């Protein structure tokens, strides 16, 4: 409970406690009108004067607290944007001076280095698994000889229905620019 | 709960906090345009004026609690694309330093050297496999005589209907290529 | 509310595209981590049938 | 997601490939274990019987 959290509860609860004084007044009335009834019926025209007095009383009175909760609460309201804004304030702040600590020990030079490198890196971890694989391949040639893979592959292929050999090998602005590079 | 981290999520809040008070500002914009018509009723101007200025008080409020909430969560959205790329570039720095490591003791000339020498060590244990296989062949030979293990594939393929002779022994290019060896 | 809605819209568009890059990048340390078990594996093969 | 979709296509080639490499060397591997055992059987056989 910062010191202006404390104030605005405080501002908060009176403009409460002003509600509930102009609903006790309201409630007041009602109850004073209901005596003027009884006292004109009995002839008590000075008791039914002094209830009277007191409903006009307790209307007034209701009013004048209705519109100061108005007030209180208006209040509140400012200091609720105060203490919130102060709160934002504060985290941005510290964002800031978190994102500068950052972007000191790790700045755009430095990002870039490490992003040459992981790029290198793994091209060299492509070119060890070419020739891992490459060594399984001839380790196990005997084990898949080319022509039975053929054969195999042009049977799957003539039961799908697919018009294509399997024992043969199988864009034009590439070929454009690659003449353009010739002729130049 | 990193630094950025502890903002971001008093950045969130904030923003909820701030979109709460919009509502509760919308629930009582509807309450004091219920006691406006009550106070209409019963000719009481003064108090109907009191809850129109609330009533016109807490719309405009709202508004404004609306709008710095969506300040607010536009700025922690932004905190939270600093929290997530500042993990993963902790991430990749860290990828990028454990493959300089391996890609040095295991260096591509020294996996060069590993496996050629898998290569040449199957090869010694497919010499090995042959010798064995070999020398079984021949302590048990009386048990396989040739003569009985022909007839019994004849008979066999008879009861098939394959048409081969088991007691007899049973491409292009290979040939052309070693025509081409000879004349050169 | 417009304001909103369309800052919401395109910012998906910027999660999701990082989160893209973000899993591309995951696939490729998954074929070091694996490839670098496999080649500790063969390493002692090798070394055993040596 | 078209770029995604490519990626994941690619990549599944990928993994499927190096699948079929690692699962060869296992083969192999699997036939140096086995004949291992049976050498050193033989070499007991021949060793009792002497």
């Amino acid at each position: 409970m910062s010191n202006m959290e404390k104030h605005l509860f405080n501002l908060k609860f009176a403009a409460k406690e002003l509600s509930r004084s102009a609903k006790k007044c309201d409630k007041e009335e009602k109850a004073e009108k209901a005596k003027i009834k009884k006292a004109i019926q009995k002839g008590n025209m000075e008791v039914a004067r002094i209830h009277a007095e007191n409903a006009i009383r307790q209307k007034n009175q209701a009013v004048n607290f209705l519109r100061m909760s108005a007030r209180v609460d208006a209040v509140a309201a400012r200091v609720q944007t105060a203490v919130t804004m102060g709160k934002v304030t504060k985290s941005m702040a510290g964002v800031v001076k978190s994102m500068d600590a950052t972007l000191k020990t790790m700045n755009l030079e430095k990002i870039s280095a490490l992003m040459d490198k992981f790029e290198h890196q793994f091209e060299t971890l492509d070119v060890q698994t070419q020739q891992m694989e490459d060594t399984v391949s001839s380790t196990t040639t005997l084990t898949t000889p080319q022509n039975q893979v053929d054969m195999l592959l042009q049977e799957m292929a003539d039961e799908a229905g697919l018009d294509l050999n399997m024992e043969l090998p199988q864009d034009e602005l590439s070929q454009r620019l690659a003449r353009l590079r010739d002729q130049v």
